[PDB]
């Protein structure tokens, strides 16, 4: 079940950080700024809470935003290297937890498919630290594909 979730994270990360690559690849700063942001994250939760910091993400962007729903989000469409950066990483990990590596896999999210902003907001400490938990697991894995795979 770890095994499985293990590799569900492993999978998403790849093809997260993949296209990244992929969109920018001769792009550094784009890749070296989303690099460091997904380092940096885990801190920024655990100081702030996992709303507190995709609230953050959001805060960084261009405004204004048609809709800040994850499925919204064009992280391509924003005009310099640390918005374009900061949308991805909003936009991955908010899939991460709403959607998981989709509905085929052995995970398909935690909220359901409900922004996962809002519904940090709604629940029980506990599913809120949960949720907090399985941000920290999947920017974990984001890290060290970034490390493997992009400029910093």
């Amino acid at each position: 079940d770890i095994r499985e979730i293990e590799q569900e994270r492993a999978s998403f990360a790849f093809k997260v950080v993949s296209d990244i690559k992929d969109k920018y690849s001769q792009n550094k700063k784009v890749q070296g700024k989303y690099s460091s942001y997904a380092e940096k994250a885990p801190t920024i939760i655990l100081n702030n809470g996992l709303g507190a910091t995709l609230a953050f993400f959001l805060s960084k962007l261009e405004k204004p935003i048609d809709d800040v729903d994850y499925k919204s989000i064009n992280p391509e469409s924003f005009g310099n290297a640390e918005n374009i950066a900061y949308a991805f990483l909003y936009k991955h990990l908010s899939t991460w937890l709403a959607e998981g590596n989709g509905k085929d896999s052995a995970f398909s999210g935690l909220t359901n498919g409900e922004d996962p902003l809002k519904y940090i907001m709604e629940k029980t400490a506990i599913d809120v630290a949960i949720s907090t938990e399985e941000a920290l697991s999947i920017l974990n894995w984001i890290k060290k594909f970034a490390k493997a795979m992009l400029e910093e």
